[PDB]
DNA sequence: CTAGCGACTAATTTTTCGGTTCACGGTCCCACAACTAACGAC
């Protein structure tokens, strides 16, 4: 069956539900936090799925390998110990888990992950 | 319930027309002004 739906987007306000003002002070820093958290995050994500391209390229000018994202465990060629957007994940998990919950970084990792390699081309 | 994962503008000049000056052999009709001949008064 095809597609019966068209997504849609709404803006929902949303208060603290908390009697007193500094435990929605407290609420709110750690939100200001998460933010942070993510924006740094994306950054880590970014760039770590931009420098084994790059290698990729290294060993492709260096001897014409066929290096490719991939499981070593499952390919020859493959230079990666795991998938791809796993590697990105581990590697902001590692050093921002504790502060902001990890669901974030899977959506993030999942949205950058999904566009950059339509952006391979370019 | 959470975490790993798939070139334009201003200044100066020059020129045609107008102004000024000099100044010897039909008709018919209705009014209006004369106007004058006769008539009456001193």
């Amino acid at each position: 069956m095809g597609k019966s739906t068209l997504k849609h987007t709404r803006k929902i306000q949303i208060l603290i539900d908390l009697p007193t003002k500094d435990e929605k002070k407290e609420v709110m820093d750690m939100m200001y936090q998460w933010r942070d958290r993510c924006f740094r995050a994306a950054n880590i994500i970014v760039t770590h799925l931009y420098v084994q391209e790059m290698i990729k390229d290294f060993f492709y000018l260096s001897e014409g390998i066929k290096y490719k994202l991939a499981d070593e465990k499952k390919d020859e060629k493959g230079i990666l110990q795991r998938s791809r957007m796993n590697t990105t994940y581990r590697v902001v998990s590692d050093r921002f888990k504790g502060e902001m919950p990890t669901n974030i970084l899977s959506t993030l990792n999942h949205g950058l992950i999904s566009s950059f390699n339509k952006n391979r081309v370019q």
